[PDB]
């Protein structure tokens, strides 16, 4: 299937990681490397459509499930990012009920939204079935709104930007302060009283445990540059020491 | 100067990789890890030559030294990589001092080469003393050719292929064997006699201590799709077994 | 000119079809098939903006006339498509006056709109006399708000967008229902009304002649993509019976 | 497996086209159509490197067998294209041994060849099991060294190429002469006798009978482009008949 | 650096132009040509946003200052255009208080914006520091509005645009219109009051004078695509006349 | 017809210009300036294939004469780049009669050549009639070989490479030395005994009458990017110092 929705039917535990890197070759790394889905990134990465076409080609044919977070413009690309398979959609910085119930209309086709057309009754019916339609709760607005959101039919799940949020609370990175880490725990507290799935990204790998324990599901554990620079830096360093003995 | 060849005169010990997937980002990637020059592999790679131009912007963006791995078409592809601004070229599977003859005249302006033309003196003159002409050694063939090979004017450096040397000596991937390594000692010690430069290819850190006893101020530290792999692996393996407890 | 406003002047009857594989050779392979025009469609289709203005190349290099649907994001997208030659822009889910207003304001110099500026006059008027400015027609509030749509001054052409009318009435891909077809019969009246364009798309070739004696000129038959598959399955599925006898 | 020497084994009889629109909607249309394998063409068409890594990601994500056709500069294109993943490869214009011979050490590793390194050994056993290396028959040369040519070990399959042969033969086109198809069935014969495949390109639908009853097995039905502008020719002439009453 | 913020904080005049042919080559060119910065324009151009970063890393490999001109929808652009390394951006048809305070909000970390988050702090700050944010000033609103525009904290720069602001008030290309140039007269004026800087775009080389008298630094001398074919056709015509005696 | 055979044959003199900077709108800038053909270079030039087929599509539609240079790989490039529909092609560092006579097979549909197939004789027929092939000459070996050069049936024109026959004597950049200048009217001379074409590259605009004198019809004035960047250094230059006063 490739369908997030129909893995976490079963009861898995699902993982994940972050693609900023828009190379096809960075995607089979990343399904070779035994993640579960791959959050394609649009937002804030210099990608061609095409390029993301080609990338979620790449997820499919290493059978990684290809998730996509996609700009603010939502009434473009949406449409364009469905029709081009992905199998979930972030959209970041959800703040109100409207924008919610907006995105629900752009993602399913009738009798759930109003998806552009473009048997075919059954196709749609499994693409409404299969996608994941998923709001990233970044900004203090959405965390006050998250009520509302969490209740909209058609939305599957939320994701913590706790970076974002961070400086929507005039504090810029304090990631670990209580303030931040509250609101996170409202609103997942929220997500899952209105029978959400909550997308957690924890900071290491002890929080992984804290948040299964509570029935989270879906992780997302970093992003892949970021991972690598981290990596190829420490690995270079201790070449360079063992080197010069 | 982003020179190779200046590097070197310095009495630099150096250290690189292979870049074999080809987005600006991971050379950038590399060049933020530290590493002093990077190899963009062609051979290979699947990789278009404005990409691979692309390539090499970033890398001088980004402050590393970018040498080139081109494939055996060496009279179509070396006239372009060095308009390009590579500042080195690897050659694969160099067999012969006609090769390496053709390699210099195709790489260096007269008087040390016919490289073609597309103040002016002055700005060929700092091309031949800048740019690092590099054959990689990787087949029995190039082993008892060494000799001929090194001491062809122009020729800077050598670089180890014990994995094609090894598939070459009918025993492919037994890169450990007396056979591989007693043949990749004599690469470097008929090269050093000729007054050249060594290109190691050491397994693990602790090679590198070994070969820079001996003089050797070039390593590559292998390449980036496997090490990424390897980290990316290890690191999720891990952090499942930590979250389930 | 390769202009379709200059077709319809003379009483042609003109012929077109979708592409939604953003290819060159398609462009060609549509031109040599002896099509007046194509819809380069981008709403939905994975398209860079620097390959649509080599598919607007290929059709003038070809002579086909080179149409085009935008997405939604307007104000973004007409000035770029109308800088790389497209001879008309269609507009999606055109629902309301206001929004033909600023679709012309963004397609015509002055006096006509407000054309972004980038002899002089002589190239802004001629731009103003051949440019369509096309709205699709394809959901209820569209249909309702119609005779307001049709007057607009500097809308040239409506075209209907069965599909997504009939998913907008709730009955979607029951486009042969009465429902369905008498909003189209009415969209079509009331745009001949004012004197503007009707742009057919037909089911069959039938529709063809129904349409005709009633004025239409402008058929879209179908899309590329549609049209291959059902060709080249059918024919395959022929070829695989008679080779087995 | 996505092979078609596994297919081949079974008795099956396989169906491809040549795709020369380098698009990878086209090799997921033709995968929607029914076809066993595409054969991408790069020998006479534009696309890039990068560009066919897409398609046949394509190809593999749709289901389909990526086939593909080299240049005639081999010592470039093989290891690239086999690293992308095809899963057989095409050299045209195969006129003698040696160039077979020298296909076979490109293609497939130790000890069947020496295929660029870049388990392992079982990764390297099972590319070698399931590549399929294919010669294009099309002058007169390789018809005449046809027994030379199909006698060497590693070489699966001869496909015909009746056009070029004609041009070879001083009767460019004249592919229905006695001559062409006299060539042809030598080709068969003697390639059929050294236990290889023969890959037939009908020219007719009846033509595919009369090569199954021989025991062929492969069989190519023409290239996209073509039949595609056939079908969009004809169908537009017939709909503006129809038009027209 | 390569921060125009920072040249014009020493007192400096900085001359560029605009870059209207998206090929990194270009504006390798313009950098050799000795332009200070360069606005990369892609509110009219045909220009991928891969290609955009590809331009940016050969302005900042060629020590010449990326400047970007993004399109209307800056809720999209900003980031991504920021996040290439853009070190200033111009929004076009900035006509109001609102879109400028939007702009900062989308340009700027905290505390003086939101630009999302994708030692921390310390590089925010330096990139809150070295950013100029541009508004071009080309519709008789935005004139109108000036004072309410020019107090924005966070605003840096005006551009005049006298083509558009001339097409504005009814009189397109007029240019030369008192009208227009006392409006542009004006613009600087309430500029300069608020302590801001102002960019001109002189039609000729004795309005830089005029302009530096008045303390204007910074200077847009046309387009490379309008330069170019003035210089190429001018060129051409004499040597067809000399040619011919 | 877009043919520079067809230029030729009614006397006139024809203008062209390198082309080194591969993007359509620099084709269409130099269209638009009055050349009647642009030499779109590959040789040295990073362009990918499919860059190339949309250059020569832009020049199409431009209504100016596509020319090609190509790499040295000869049965490779010419077959992709007359499937293109370049116009002519040029080969570089044409050293040999057996060169010539290869390029010729590769460049003619019998019975001209043995160009490769992919009414029908009717197209090859016209194809032959209209493509130009081009040789450089431009080292020493190809001066010597010219009387046995431009004997060869199919070659229609050679051009002077003064720059890298320059450097082939020992001389590079010595252009105005008598060596170099005997040499180019020495080729001149042999290749018009022939009854083929010369094209020259005039150093200024008075060299263009003293070739025209002799019946030269074909000259190329340089190349964009050389030209762009002498205009626009010269053009800055003075703005600079017009604007100090
Ligand atoms: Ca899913
Ligand atoms: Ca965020
Ligand atoms: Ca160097
Ligand atoms: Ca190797
Ligand atoms: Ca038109
Ligand atoms: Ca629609
Ligand atoms: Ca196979
Ligand atoms: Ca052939
Ligand atoms: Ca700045
Ligand atoms: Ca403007
Ligand atoms: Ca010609
Ligand atoms: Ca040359």
């Amino acid at each position: 299937q490739l369908s997030l929705k129909h893995r976490l039917n079963n009861g898995d535990s699902v993982y994940g990681i972050f693609n900023s890197i828009p190379d096809p070759l960075m995607i089979e790394v990343i399904a070779a490397s035994g993640y579960d889905f791959v959050v394609i990134d649009t937002e804030h990465v210099a990608i061609n459509d095409e390029t993301l076409a080609h990338l979620i080609r790449a997820a499919e044919a290493a059978h990684i499930i290809p998730i996509v977070r996609v700009t603010a413009v939502i009434d473009r690309d949406i449409i364009k990012v469905l029709d081009m398979g992905a199998r979930g959609i972030i959209v970041p910085h959800v703040k109100d009920r409207e924008t919610v119930e907006h995105i629900v209309k752009l993602s399913r086709y009738y009798p759930q939204g109003l998806r552009s057309l473009n048997p075919l009754l059954d196709a749609m019916e499994m693409a409404n079935e299969h996608i994941m339609v998923i709001a990233m709760i970044e900004d203090v607005e959405g965390v006050m709104a998250i009520d509302d959101i969490a209740q909209v039919e058609g939305l599957d799940m939320i994701v913590e930007g706790a970076a974002d949020l961070s400086q929507s609370l005039g504090i810029p990175w304090q990631t670990r302060d209580d303030q931040v880490t509250s609101h996170v725990q409202h609103i997942f507290e929220v997500v899952n009283a209105h029978g959400k799935h909550f997308c957690a990204l924890p900071r290491e790998d002890e929080d992984i445990a804290k948040w299964q324990a509570q029935g989270v599901q879906t992780f997302i554990l970093g992003d892949d540059r970021g991972k690598i620079y981290r990596h190829l830096s420490a690995s270079l360093a201790t070449s360079k020491q063992k080197g010069d003995e």
